[PDB]
DNA sequence: TTAGGGTTAGGG
DNA sequence: TTAGGGTTAGGG
């Protein structure tokens, strides 16, 4: 079994209200939890609008994320694979995006090729294999992007991939002003 | 005099066409370039579409961006003042933003203290202290939003400001998901 | 060398 | 202790 950290997600725009009884009753629909926690002011106990829930296995996780959207205590809220500790400071940690760099497909790496590998992973809107406007070659990188962030964030825990004969890396893409 | 990176100007959007001659030939209205550089792809020698200018002094870099909007071989452009190498990597290093974070300054200051030090950089717009909601404590930071990004580009190059007696930290403003 | 995009972060 | 905003990044 994964540790925790890769069966747990971020819930986040908690209504105030939520407890972690009212927020664990609700994604046991999809599994056990073994951890569930509601973040407070530790002053005040006020609720910070956010926590955490970790199922018992990856499955679950697929499972909770497959029936949004989540409405908790009257409020729609945003759950989100989570995303560790350590990554923070860094550009983008927490930045929900659809799209996704491909770096070291070289200039044998198509369009069907980063298709054919990431169409398991949901549905892609589009896909972009960078080349240079002048020489016309491919500059060995592109970009997916999804219909929804969920693969995004499922694909980046798993830095490296074996795509068209390539050790491959994925990386979420950002925008020049995040870069 | 300043370093040069204090005179300097990142020039975003370049036409494709734009050389060293004709950026040249553009900014040196406002002053004497010590620098002046397109940058181009190492291997196709494609312009990258953008560029640097150096001025002379810091008078002339403020003469120049006192008369944008610049447009340079039929194309709008968008001069910044360059953020330094070293800041790469850093969340929000290259982001263009109207508003400024300022941090340090605890329970006493007030509106009127951040008008009175940062008027003197720009056109100020809004300019918050940010509360505890429910005490209406002050909470020791707040937000000065200009009409435009040069001044608070200007302003974060240096990071420590005295500000109403405090050591104060000046920061440009993400968003929380930028964080 | 693996950061685009007519979206804009560094050569010498 | 110095990251807001009904704006959503971690305590145990």
């Amino acid at each position: 079994r994964e540790k925790e950290q890769f069966r747990k997600l971020f819930i986040g725009g908690l209504s105030f209200e939520t407890t972690e009884e009212s927020l664990r009753n609700y994604y046991e629909q999809w599994g056990k939890l073994t951890d569930c926690v509601v973040m407070r002011d530790p002053a005040s106990k006020r609720s910070r609008g956010f926590g955490f829930v970790t199922f018992s296995s990856m499955a679950e996780v697929d499972a909770a994320m497959a029936a949004r959207p989540h409405s908790i205590d009257g409020r729609v809220v945003e759950p989100k694979r989570a995303v560790a500790r350590e990554e923070s400071g860094k550009p983008g940690a927490h930045v929900t995006v659809k799209k996704l760099f491909v770096g070291g497909i070289k200039e044998d790496t198509e369009e069907h090729h980063l298709r054919d590998y990431f169409e398991e992973y949901g549905k892609i809107d589009t896909i972009e294999i960078i080349t240079d406007r002048q020489s016309g070659k491919k500059r060995g990188f592109g970009f997916v992007t999804f219909d929804d962030h969920d693969p995004v964030d499922k694909i980046v825990l798993q830095k490296y991939h074996t795509i068209n004969g390539h050790n491959a890396e994925v990386r979420k893409a950002l925008s020049r002003q995040e870069m």
